[PDB]
């Protein structure tokens, strides 16, 4: 509306309900194009439009009768959204009391009212499909979480050394282009997140144009449906206002928590770094903090227990191609995880050109236990192993630039051959491949246990006096090498009793 009240000023809101999945808004939820607005701490002046159709008739499903009892949070109603998504009608928070009058289950718009609750007072809250919140304030849940479930994106080199967290805060630092679009399409599309909020495009310039044309055409890999049917989309141009690109991360995490409250994981990606805006690195780093500190996996509001997370992926790409800060170091300083992409990584042809010297993760240990219990009981020690293997392979690769190849003994040239087995059979991963765009935790861990193995076998046989050169042609590291192609995951398994066997062979050949 256009109320005018003493502190922050034309409460900037967002509406959340029904429809808002498929839709393309700017910084506070505008439909069309453009955008028009003042950000102060004063206030904000706007007009036009509205973000959720009011003509459209909803599917609604009562969930609740009357005599119930009732908070905020509290489930009341279901709808089915898109053919993903079920939209779940929630009473707003700060509302509690008795259903005195609930719908059938019947077609309704969204400003018809499905519910009536008598709160405590007596006084009757008239409830609908949507509700509104203020986007700067943080909506309420019971408890935030600590981390400690994975968000499966299904990258390998993410998952296994730098994983993020459900409710967990990520950046990608590093150049644009091909690299960091592809990484960023395999996350929106692959994390089991239920619902993708994202902020951004207008970094391009043809970039507007391809959403508007391509979007609508991509497929939600996991249903065989649209994409655009579990996701929401928030536009930052260089021809919208300076106010309304500072508001549209906070919108952008507000419609991501109310998805969140219902009980999905969703994850809130952003790629506009050059289009963000300042009326007037102090004022920086507070609207940074401000914006990740709202991630998090919670117990909701409602009177049954349920959780949902937002999980928040910030693409961090240099304003002017500029290594330096500010945007760059203050945002590495308050996340938990970056997948550094590297150009020099992307020339030797090392796809997603994810650095994993400069790449680190927080959530290690807190992601571990789930991994253990879930997936495989040695899935850290494995992680832990092969990355000590990466960084021996680093500080080799730096003595070899200097004193050459020629003296290495055996056992470090195996560390050589096995280092790069880890980096072109594991970290290294085909994004267009119709198999290994996709690496699920079982088949992540089973691929880990064969090239451990292999390189337990080779050590031992180095060991026993084997000649490396013989272990480099061992028929069975070449089909390590495609494992990756492997969708049977226990025809991958078998590769550890044929690598032991092929070994054997090789023990028997030498009297070793």
């Amino acid at each position: 509306p256009g109320e005018p009240v003493v502190g922050t000023g034309a409460s900037l809101s967002v509406e959340l309900g029904p429809r808002l999945l498929t839709s393309i808004y700017d910084g506070i939820q505008r439909p069309l194009e453009v955008i028009r607005e003042k950000t102060g701490d004063f206030i904000a002046r706007g007009v036009t439009a509205p973000a959720l159709p009011r003509d459209k008739k909803w599917h609604f499903i009562p969930k609740a009768k009357v005599g119930d009892k009732v908070v905020g949070g509290d489930i009341i109603g279901e709808v089915p959204e898109t053919s993903i998504i079920v939209h779940k009608i929630m009473v707003p928070p700060g509302i509690e009391g008795e259903i005195v009058e609930i719908a059938e289950e019947g077609d309704y718009t969204i400003e018809e009212v499905i519910a009536k609750v008598k709160t405590p007072s007596g006084e009757i809250k008239e409830l609908k499909m949507y509700q509104r919140w203020p986007v700067r304030v943080k909506r309420p849940y019971k408890e935030k979480l600590p981390p400690e479930v994975p968000l499966i994106t299904g990258q390998r080199v993410i998952d296994t050394f730098f994983p993020q967290a459900k409710g967990g805060t990520a950046a990608i630092p590093g150049p644009a282009g091909s690299g960091k679009t592809v990484t960023q399409h395999q996350l929106a599309k692959w994390s089991d997140a239920q619902v993708v909020i994202y902020i951004g495009c207008g970094e391009r310039g043809n970039e507007m144009t391809d959403v508007l044309e391509e979007f609508p055409k991509l497929k939600d890999p996991k249903t065989g449906k649209p994409l655009m049917e579990r996701t929401v989309l928030i536009a930052n141009t260089s021809n919208m206002p300076v106010a309304a690109r500072e508001a549209s991360i906070y919108t952008g995490i507000t419609i991501a928590e109310y998805f969140r409250d219902m009980g999905y994981d969703v994850a809130l990606m952003a790629d506009s770094t050059s289009r963000w805006a300042e009326a007037l690195p102090a004022y920086l780093a507070s609207k940074l903090a401000e914006f990740y500190e709202r991630a998090g996996r919670v117990v909701t509001l409602g009177s049954d227990y349920r959780v949902g997370s937002v999980s928040v992926i910030g693409a961090v790409s240099p304003p002017g191609g500029d290594f330096s800060e500010p945007v760059v170091q203050n945002t590495l300083r308050v996340v938990k995880v970056f997948w550094a992409l590297d150009a020099d990584l992307a020339r030797r042809r090392h796809f997603p050109a994810i650095n994993w010297l400069t790449s680190y993760s927080l959530y290690v240990d807190a992601v571990k236990d789930w991994w253990h219990k879930n997936i495989d009981p040695e899935w850290k020690a494995m992680r832990d192993k092969a990355m000590a293997l990466l960084q021996k392979e680093s500080e080799l690769q730096e003595i070899v630039r200097i004193v050459g190849p020629d003296a290495l003994p055996e056992r470090e040239r195996a560390i050589l051959l096995v280092a790069r087995m880890l980096r072109e059979d594991y970290l290294q991963q085909d994004a267009f491949d119709e198999v290994d765009t996709y690496c699920p935790p079982e088949k992540q861990v089973t691929m880990m246990r064969v090239l451990l193995n292999f390189y337990d076998k080779t050590m031992e046989a180095i060991n026993r006096g084997v000649p490396l050169e013989e272990i480099a042609k061992l028929p069975v590291r070449e089909e390590i090498g495609r494992m990756k192609f492997e969708r049977d995951v226990s025809k991958i398994r078998s590769l550890i009793d044929k690598t032991n066997e092929q070994f054997e062979e090789l023990f028997k050949k030498y009297g070793a």
